[PDB]
């Protein structure tokens, strides 16, 4: 059993509500909550930008100092940082950004990522500002995850187009 409350069962593993993710982390304080990352772990917009202003500007200031250590992130890939004020850990995964011309092949490997963690809070990977459809996110959400994951959907029209239009 765990504390996530009201999202619609999917799958097996995969679970949707339509909630503000700001508010669900603050709320369930998950292990991890995913982040909707660039490579260069600069938190200006969408899940990213919404996560970093709940934290205060944290989440950047740890990133700034990851990224001048380690270099940028591949997209497909991840790293994980504090949770801060909103979980225990933030897995930091790049989708492809249809908008920036990126390969959407790469979007199964970035949910891979999602796999070495039992239990995840996230959003749709390259859904939103990063320009992919998000019912093909869904899909290879659910094709690729074996992972206890509860998706949280900000948007309420998406939403009930995700799950009227769910296989
Ligand atoms: N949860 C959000 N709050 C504010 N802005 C956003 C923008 C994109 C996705 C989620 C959010």
């Amino acid at each position: 059993v765990n504390s996530f409350s009201g999202y619609l069962k999917l799958t097996d593993n995969v679970y949707i509500k339509n909630a503000d993710i700001v508010e669900e982390a603050k709320k369930v304080k998950p292990t991890v909550v995913v982040n909707a990352a660039n490579v260069y772990l600069k938190h200006g917009g969408g899940v990213a930008g919404a996560l970093n202003k709940a934290t205060n500007n944290a989440m950047q200031v740890e990133s700034d100092d990851y990224i001048a250590t380690n270099g940028p992130l591949k997209v497909g890939g991840s790293c994980v940082l504090s949770g801060h004020n909103l979980a225990k850990h933030c897995l930091h995964v790049v989708g492809p950004n249809v908008n920036k011309g990126e390969d959407i092949q790469l979007l199964k490997s970035a949910y891979e990522n999602f796999n070495q963690h039992e239990v995840l809070l996230a959003p749709l990977l390259s859904a939103g500002i990063f320009g992919a459809d998000p019912i093909h996110s869904l899909r290879v959400c659910v094709d690729t995850v074996r992972t206890n994951v509860y998706l949280a959907v900000f948007d309420k029209n998406l939403y009930d187009k995700l799950v009227s239009s769910f296989l």
